[PDB]
């Protein structure tokens, strides 16, 4: 089997991407944030505290003839941005782009933090990291991809995120028309539960490539590119007037600037992020200070190849017995 679904930016900045997902019988379609940095499929629901729902579409398990309470199971998750959610668990039929999994754990939110409530466009998350990170207790649950894997034509999914435009998540096949050149594959460590890999270096604009190993995660659920402070300083030093602002929370730059590109290495291959992809717009409405799309990871504990980097490539998440990642230009 295969599946193919379009993923759409939630706003004009590509702050996140939503993909329609069918849950239950008859189908209830919710727009979920596919997140290769986490491993829970959770949804706003009929159980979510009413004051914490503000425009989201909810899953109502009582209206699904295939829903079953997973008795005793609870979940609770906290994300790198400080947001969180928690609740109980049902199993139900879940389909993505024509690919159907029966018995998928659908984690129903009883509580969500303010950032989720305030984002009316995201009805929940669909985690695509390794199932060892799934938070369901006392019986840990498998991701959608893990459950689907055996049925897929090939044990892979691909992320083809658009810049200010829709893109595609495919399951079970590699669309050879969706990228240019060849795909370069690189090793993955699953020891932390992430799609963790080592970039071979970077360049700023037309500058020379610096060979240096940068361990990080491929994370579709993170908006920006978070890299070591040395790398990020080298980038922003090429932008007149750019500075790190503690009050804003990262690097800002004059909105009048033209940003240089940023290149990252994948083995001997190179992925070029155009400068425009690094512009996240005014820090507040009407400001002439703009927020940068490359930020320091120093306070995180891990480097994160988020959407800014991933949307410059066609990315293969290879879930074979030895997982690997593939990157191609497009």
């Amino acid at each position: 089997s295969t599946g193919s679904a379009t993923t759409t930016p939630i706003d004009s900045l590509d702050d996140a991407y939503i993909t329609p997902v069918q849950i239950g019988t008859p189908a209830q379609t919710l727009n979920l944030d596919f997140d290769t940095g986490s491993s829970d499929l959770w949804v706003f629901s009929s159980e979510t505290t009413a004051s914490e729902v503000d425009g989201q579409t909810i899953y109502t398990p009582s209206k699904s003839t295939t829903a079953k309470l997973l008795s005793g199971a609870t979940w609770s998750i906290s994300y790198g941005d400080g947001s969180s959610s928690s609740g109980d668990v049902y199993t139900d039929t879940v389909s993505v782009g024509g690919l159907t999994v029966t018995g998928q754990a659908v984690e129903s939110a009883k509580k969500v933090s303010s950032s989720f409530t305030e984002d009316s466009t995201i009805d929940g998350l669909l985690g695509l990291a390794f199932s060892t990170l799934n938070t369901v207790s006392p019986t840990q649950q498998k991701t959608f991809f893990d459950n689907a894997k055996a049925s897929l034509d090939s044990p892979v999914f691909t992320a083809d995120l658009g810049y200010h435009a829709p893109g595609t998540y495919n399951f079970g096949f590699i669309d050879t028309t969706a990228y240019t050149g060849s795909i370069t594959y690189t090793a993955v460590s699953t020891k932390q539960g992430f799609w963790e890999w080592t970039s071979t270096g970077y360049a700023v604009g037309s500058g020379t490539f610096k060979s240096t190993s940068i361990d990080g995660i491929a994370d579709t659920g993170t908006t920006l590119l978070y890299l070591p402070a040395t790398v990020v300083s080298a980038y922003w030093a090429q932008v007149s007037g750019a500075k790190s602002s503690s009050s804003v929370g990262g690097y800002v730059f004059p909105c009048s600037a033209t940003l240089p590109s940023f290149t990252f290495g994948v083995g001997s291959a190179r992925i070029v992020i155009p400068g425009d992809y690094i512009d996240f717009g005014p820090i507040s409405t009407g400001s002439s200070s703009c927020f940068g799309g490359i930020q320091s990871s120093a306070g995180i504990g891990i480097n994160i190849f988020g959407d800014v980097a991933l949307k410059a490539a066609f990315v293969v998440f290879n879930g074979a017995t030895t997982p690997t990642l593939g990157f191609a230009s497009k």
